[PDB]
């Protein structure tokens, strides 16, 4: 099964990669680096966890912006490769308002903007933060969606040549791979 988007209507006439840049830089950066990870406050958090989830959520520590990653995660936490992200990444939500988590059966978005399904990503451990999963999550948590944009260029060129992250929204509409938000 190939990329599905969802967006809003706002976002009809923005590319993907504006889009993106637009959402990293609001969304920020959480500072999720050694020695800087020392409370909750920016660890993000996993469904069901403790260190593995077929959901990963953080909220920006900068703005109202979360992200939801959705798949089958892991993270070593200081196994080695120590501190690397990996498993199965299938989707990314963006928007306002993270809710929910593990103990209410699973993280959402009161806000959503823009998500992207059957991203078909998997790495395995042994790449440690080489791993695609990898750079494409630690990208968002920092203020870098070049990863992200990287991966969903590539799926929409294999899906027709003429898509690519440059394509609006509404372009990856009329060709079957994106859908706005309902009326009303």
């Amino acid at each position: 099964m190939s990329i599905s988007i969802s967006y809003s209507t706002t976002y009809s006439g923005w590319t993907v990669a504006d889009y993106l840049a637009d959402w990293s830089a609001y969304f920020g950066d959480v500072n999720h680096r050694p020695g800087q990870v020392v409370d909750g406050s920016n660890t993000g958090g996993f469904n069901p966890g403790p260190f593995d989830g077929s959901q990963y959520a953080l909220k920006s520590t900068a703005s109202d912006a979360a992200f939801i990653a959705g798949g089958d995660l892991h993270y070593t936490l200081f196994s080695n490769p120590s501190h690397t992200l990996w498993g199965k990444l299938d989707s990314i939500a963006l928007g306002d308002t993270l809710t929910g988590g593990a103990s209410s059966g699973g993280y959402a978005l009161d806000s959503q903007e823009v998500s992207f399904s059957n991203l078909g990503l998997d790495s395995p451990i042994a790449q440690g933060r080489d791993g695609t999963v990898h750079k494409v999550v630690y990208g968002l948590m920092s203020g870098d969606s070049s990863a992200l944009q990287g991966q969903i260029d590539a799926l929409l060129k294999a899906v027709d040549p003429s898509l690519s992250i440059n394509s609006t929204f509404d372009q990856l509409a009329a060709a079957g791979v994106a859908h706005a938000t309902p009326a009303a």
